[PDB]
C-alpha cells in the first residue's frame, strides 16, 4: 500500500466543460462549472484553486496557482450514457454500452398505458417529486379511486405508491415487478423501481418499511468487488450503496444533505480503516442542476469548498483525496436532463511535500477504480489506466 485510506469524492453532475461527443447528447455548448462561475460573477473557492481546480480550466473567479497542492487534469467518459449509474460505474473500472434514462420530468405515456394495460389499474402522477409532497398531493385520490401514484426523483427511479389498505402489499409488489420488467428495456431503461407501500389517513400519511427495491447490479465486477472480497474496507457515503446496489460495500451512511455529507466523510477520517471511503455529493444535481438554478448551485459550491479544510485537516500523510465528478448538469443548459461534460479530477496527498502536476488527460473514468486497485493491490478492472505512479 502507497496509500493506507483513498477518500473519493464524487461531486455529482459538476461538468467542466462539454466533452469531445456532446453532440450525440443533446449537450452542444455547456459547461457546468464555466456557466455558474460566469452568473456568479466569480465563483469562490479557494480551496478546489488551490488544489489546483483552475491549473485545469481558468474561469470566472478560479484562476490558476503556481505551485498547486494536489494532482490535476480532467476525464473523458467512455460509457454510451451521461446518467448517475453511468458515471459511477464507469469510475470504479466498468464500461457500460446499455445506458439509463433519468426521466427527470417523468415517464413517456406509453410505458405507464402499458403499465396499466398489465396491471388492471390507472395511473396518476407521473413527475419528478419528493416522496412526502406527492403523498400529500395525490394521497387522497389513490385512497379513493384506487389510482396508482408513480412518480420519480432527479435520477433513474421509478416509485410506485399505494396505500397498503387500498392496494395489498402483495399486490404492490406484483406491479413494481412487472414495472422493473417493463423499464428492462434499453429505450425505458431505469436503475431502480421502487415500491412504496404507505398507510395513515388524508393529510396525515406516513412510508412503511414494507418498501422494497428492484435495483439493477452494475453489469460486471467493480473495483469496490475486488476490494471488499479481498477484506479491504469500502465504506459508502450518500447514494453510493444505491448506486452499486450494496456491491462491494462494506459499510454505509446515509446522508440527508451535502453538508451532512461531508460531516459524514469526516467521521471516515476518524475511523480506522483500510481501503476506500466513498462519498456522493448529489445535491448540486437534485437540487440545482434539475432546478435550472445556478445561483443555489453556485452558493453549493461555495459551500462545500468551505469545508474542504477541515478535510485537509484530518488527512494524514499515507490517505489520498480524490475529486471528481461523474458527469455534468448545466443550470443554463436547455431542459433539465444531465449534460456529456468532462468531469474535474484532483489527487491531493499531505505527503506530496512538494506539490503536484498535470496529469494526462483521463480517456476514461475508470482510470480512478484503476488507480484504487493498484494501490491495494487487488484485481485490475478491465478498463482504465491507474495513474498511481505519477504521484
Ligand atoms: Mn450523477
Ligand atoms: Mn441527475
Amino acid at each position: 500500500n502507497k496509500y493506507k485510506r483513498i477518500f473519493l469524492v464524487v461531486m455529482d453532475s459538476v461538468g467542466i466543460g462539454e466533452a469531445p461527443d456532446a453532440e450525440q447528447f443533446g449537450d452542444l455548448g455547456s459547461d457546468t462549472i464555466g456557466h455558474i462561475a460566469e452568473h456568479m460573477n466569480g465563483l469562490q473557492m479557494p480551496n478546489m484553486v488551490k488544489l489546483g481546480l483552475g491549473n485545469i480550466r481558468e474561469m470566472k473567479g478560479i484562476s490558476k496557482v503556481e505551485k498547486p497542492l494536489g494532482y490535476y487534469t480532467k476525464m473523458q467518459e467512455k460509457s454510451t450514457g451521461k446518467d448517475t449509474m453511468t458515471g459511477h460505474w464507469e469510475i470504479m473500472g466498468l464500461y457500460i454500452d446499455t445506458p439509463f434514462q433519468v426521466f427527470p420530468e417523468g415517464f413517456p405515456k406509453e410505458l405507464l398505458d402499458e403499465l396499466e394495460e398489465k396491471t388492471g389499474r390507472k395511473i396518476i402522477g407521473n413527475k419528478p417529486a419528493s416522496g412526502t409532497e406527492i403523498l400529500d398531493e395525490l394521497g387522497q385520490e389513490q385512497m379513493e379511486t384506487g389510482s396508482l401514484i408513480v412518480y420519480t426523483s432527479a435520477d433513474s427511479v421509478l416509485q410506485i405508491a399505494a396505500h397498503e389498505e387500498v392496494v395489498p402489499l402483495d399486490e404492490l409488489y406484483k406491479i413494481c415487478k412487472i414495472a422493473r420488467e417493463l423499464t428492462l428495456d434499453e429505450k425505458y431503461m431505469v436503475g431502480r423501481v421502487i415500491a412504496r407501500p404507505f398507510v395513515g389517513e388524508p393529510g396525515n400519511f406516513t412510508r412503511t418499511p414494507n418498501r422494497h427495491d428492484y435495483a439493477l447490479k452494475p453489469f460486471g465486477r467493480t473495483v469496490m468487488n475486488e476490494l471488499k472480497d479481498s477484506d479491504y474496507d469500502v465504506i459508502a457515503i450518500g447514494k453510493i450503496s444505491d448506486i452499486y446496489d450494496g456491491e462491494g460495500v462494506t459499510e454505509s451512511l446515509r446522508t440527508k444533505s451535502n453538508m451532512d455529507g461531508m460531516d459524514k466523510l469526516v467521521d471516515t477520517l476518524n475511523m480506522d480503516f483500510t481501503g476506500l471511503s466513498f462519498l456522493n455529493l448529489v445535491d448540486f444535481d437534485a437540487l440545482f442542476g434539475h432546478r435550472r438554478d445556478p445561483q443555489g448551485y453556485g452558493e453549493a459550491l461555495q459551500e462545500y469548498d468551505a469545508r474542504l479544510p477541515e478535510v485537509f485537516a484530518k488527512l494524514k500523510e499515507d490517505d489520498l483525496l480524490l475529486i471528481t465528478a461523474d458527469h455534468g448538469n448545466d443550470p443554463i443548459h436547455p431542459g433539465t436532463d444531465h449534460t456529456r461534460e468532462y468531469v474535474p479530477l484532483l489527487a491531493y496527498s499531505p505527503s506530496m511535500k512538494e506539490g503536484g502536476q498535470e496529469l494526462p488527460l483521463r480517456q476514461t473514468f475508470a482510470d480512478i477504480g484503476a488507480t484504487v486497485a493498484e494501490n491495494f493491490g487487488v484485481k485490475m478492472p478491465e478498463y482504465g489506466t491507474s495513474f498511481l505512479n505519477e504521484l
